[PDB]
């Protein structure tokens, strides 16, 4: 598990649950190509996302939709999405934790990042 | 003047109006003695606090009342407020914004400091 | 006017100054399209991007360059840079200030809108 | 395990190692009485600082000693601590995480309250 997605939820105090996150990994043509997408588990955590073989050094970009999960709690959001573009370094072992603390009209986004 | 506090709502995209803010200095029987307090305005913003001469050097705390502010918005908070601990004044005066930024179960909170 | 940028620095307690803002517009085709741009002041805020007249309804993505914001002061970062997107005027005219408070590895970004 | 403490490094990007965390809660007089304390762990969590018997109602603080892990880095911070102060509730079962996000001028908390 090199790249892991946790998004919070800053009006329940929660895990924020089923949220889309898409991500892409940018082409030698400068547009993003999708890489892998799935939706936050009841933990508020994307797990499985891609593999060690697959998580080359190259620029990433972590959509989470966050406008589609504030609809649906009827709270009105400024942001259409949260996104996380970022450099994957090969210094060493790594994995990659990208959290997102979500409101209405603010988010905060963290990376952690590990030796394994 | 050298200490202003503003503070952001993060549901509404907002100023945080009308919320109470309690600033406290520490003594030295280390007790904590009540310095200034006042409300925000319709910025956000709490001006004249104290003035340079009555700001010396100390521990101080800045307490922002959230609780009140999210139950007159009808939201369960989870804080009962935002304490924010810090020397000031060690190396001199300085002017200090201490800014707030709310949401029902998390805030931040930052300080610019300029000389 | 209608658009701001304020830019703030979580190590230093300081504006963030001289950090690139790169604003677009999403157009017909889809396409991102090359709406405004500057820099930030001493203030760690940008002025001056647009007019109430250009700054119609539409989607906006507004890029903060921290990567090199950073890299000059010579902490190593995470991120490329924070992209704030959004959908701005779709209920008649507003003013934006879009707040963004950095650290080397999170940054927050925040919403004021008035009307 | 009702209550848990998650401390992270903004300027590194890693869990906040061996911070000194101290819980207090409201006494009738008025006073904070020492309930619990230790020090982060490797993944900057900690652990086991009470039981479900004796969390009960109340009004509680997390003190999390950041100045003293901001001056060990060499980093001149602003804060003498982050203080968290919040009121226990046993609206059926629950689990506190107090989670806290670390800038030598700045810091973020969230409480994520969960249904275990
Ligand atoms: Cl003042
Ligand atoms: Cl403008
Ligand atoms: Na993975
Ligand atoms: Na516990």
């Amino acid at each position: 598990c090199p790249l892991m997605v946790k998004v919070l939820d800053a009006v329940r105090g929660s895990p924020a649950i089923n949220v889309a996150v898409h991500v892409f990994r940018k082409a030698a043509d400068d547009t993003w190509e999708p890489f892998a997408s799935g939706k936050t588990s009841e933990s508020g955590e994307l797990h499985g996302l891609t593999t060690e073989e697959e998580f080359v050094e190259g620029i990433y970009k972590v959509e989470i939709d966050t406008k589609s999960y504030w609809k649906a709690l009827g709270i009105p959001p400024f942001h259409e999405h949260a996104e996380v573009v970022f450099t994957a370094n090969d210094s060493g072992p790594r994995r990659y934790t990208i959290a997102a603390l979500l409101s209405p009209y603010s988010y905060s986004t963290t990376a952690v990042v590990t030796n394994p």
